[PDB]
């Protein structure tokens, strides 16, 4: 219930409906008009966000230092509202606990909160035939949903497949 409460406040504060040529998905803005997407959103010189056109003026595909594959991608943002900075809210390293909820908001799951139980630090992941690290994993049978519990924004949807489903870690070092 707290979990689905904090869930609820974070996407009405800091989440937005984005759509890009691949798509549509729900993207979480951090701070400054520094905001992410899973990479398979990949976004071009502009996006809708809430239908409305908007430009990017960078957008970098995270990697670790072995070159890895993180699966998100930081947009840097042309509009002048700025985001309610919520870096507080992300943690240093993966994060495990035993209540997350998954809320997405976009179209086909307008305002919509999954409940998925247990987190585990999943590790090294083939994604797309592609090697993926800071991988967190919990059950989900059958975006860009925001992971989260009490108080903790833990990362974003990037896949899974019919019992488990996957979600980059959110880390506060990609933002400084």
């Amino acid at each position: 219930g707290p979990a689905f409460e904090f869930a609820v406040a974070m996407m009405k504060r800091n989440s937005s409906t984005v759509k890009t040529e691949y798509g549509e998905f729900t993207m979480l803005g951090i701070y400054d008009r520094w905001a992410v997407l899973p990479r398979h959103a990949k976004p071009g010189p502009t996006i809708l966000m809430n239908d409305q056109e908007v430009g990017v003026l960078d957008a970098k595909e995270l990697v670790d230092k072995d070159g890895t594959n993180l699966e998100l991608t930081l947009l840097k943002l042309n509009r002048n509202e700025k985001f309610r900075d919520i870096r507080g809210f992300l943690a240093k390293e993966e994060v495990e606990v035993n209540e997350a909820v998954l809320a997405i908001n976009t179209s086909k799951f307008p305002n919509m909160y999954i409940p998925v139980g247990q987190v585990t630090e999943y590790g090294f992941l083939n994604l797309g035939g592609t090697p993926t690290k800071r991988m967190l994993m919990y059950n989900f049978p059958t975006c860009g949903g925001v992971l989260m519990s009490t108080g903790k924004v833990l990362g974003i949807h990037v896949g899974g497949n019919g019992h488990q489903g996957f979600s980059a870690a959110l880390l506060k070092h990609y933002f400084n």
